[PDB]
């Protein structure tokens, strides 16, 4: 029914976010093959946000290494497409911290603070969205509309 | 040691490729929720090429639905990041055709025809590359350098 964030807007947020993640990961200073910085992507919705973010991090001198789902001694940065109930991200963060990560943070593209079932605050957020059902930029409704380059609100008369 | 294809070059090829896949998939005409067109992505190297291609297909009116690895009644389009020995893509195409796909083709980003162990020709190819070891745009060496926005040839003195 309306567009919330276009691809130009989503990239602009990820400029300062990558600039933020660059500052907070300066003293550790890890490079390819040595320590890669394990980008933990949560399939399937976060594959659009992952392919764009790992490149922008490389633009600011932050190498990456991507693992997909749905260790130890190395830093971990979990990437979710949307942070709503935070239940799925809670289980991943706890299950990952078991294999002694040298650091762990979370980076989400769309954050819905009003739809939480448990208290959870991500370290880096691209954009905030009110409590509505949205698609685009990896977000889907029954495995569809992920190809939309913008985060939009779907019309309810499709159900 | 040199750059083979930049992101601007890789996108330009995917313009005519998406224009090609749009023509060959016109009469079937399948839309979200109905028949999605199952984009079959082969992790991990093909996640950069998948996030860029599904959007470009949407720009030419071609909806998608992405599945990841490493059915029946619906069209299948497998996407690989690089087509070298074609052994990995051979096993996927055969294993997918068992569950009665209403169509099946292959779309690769980088094709190395000189490195084949078995004869295999993909329907759509973004770009051809001579028999060298390359990284970037999802391509990796020991889970690294995927974040490079361009397809480049790595220096041998890193081994
Ligand atoms: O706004 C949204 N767009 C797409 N997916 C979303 C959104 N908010 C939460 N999700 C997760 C859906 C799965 C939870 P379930 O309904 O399967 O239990
Ligand atoms: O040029 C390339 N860059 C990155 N990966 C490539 C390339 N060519 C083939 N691959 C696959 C590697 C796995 C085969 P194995 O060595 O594990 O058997
Ligand atoms: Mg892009
Ligand atoms: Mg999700
Ligand atoms: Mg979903
Ligand atoms: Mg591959
Ligand atoms: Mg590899």
């Amino acid at each position: 029914t309306s567009v919330l964030f276009t691809e130009a807007e989503l990239h602009t947020r990820m400029r300062g976010v990558a600039q933020r993640i660059a500052d907070d990961y300066s003293n550790c200073n890890l490079k390819p093959l040595e320590n890669p910085l394990v980008i933990v992507s949560v399939l399937k919705g976060s594959f659009v946000f992952t392919a764009d973010m790992v490149r922008i991090l490389g633009d600011f001198g932050v190498p990456t290494r991507v693992e997909f789902l749905r260790i130890r001694g190395k830093h971990v940065l979990v990437l979710e497409d949307i942070l709503d109930t935070a239940l799925t991200l809670r289980e991943v963060v706890d299950s990952l911290k078991k294999s002694e990560p040298a650091s762990i943070k979370t980076l989400v593209a769309i954050d819905k603070p009003g739809g939480r079932k448990i208290p959870f605050t991500a370290e880096y957020v691209v954009a905030d969205v009110p409590n509505v059902f949205v698609v685009g930029y990896g977000l889907d409704y029954d495995q569809s509309y992920r190809e939309v380059r913008d985060v939009v609100i779907l019309k309810p008369s499709v159900y």
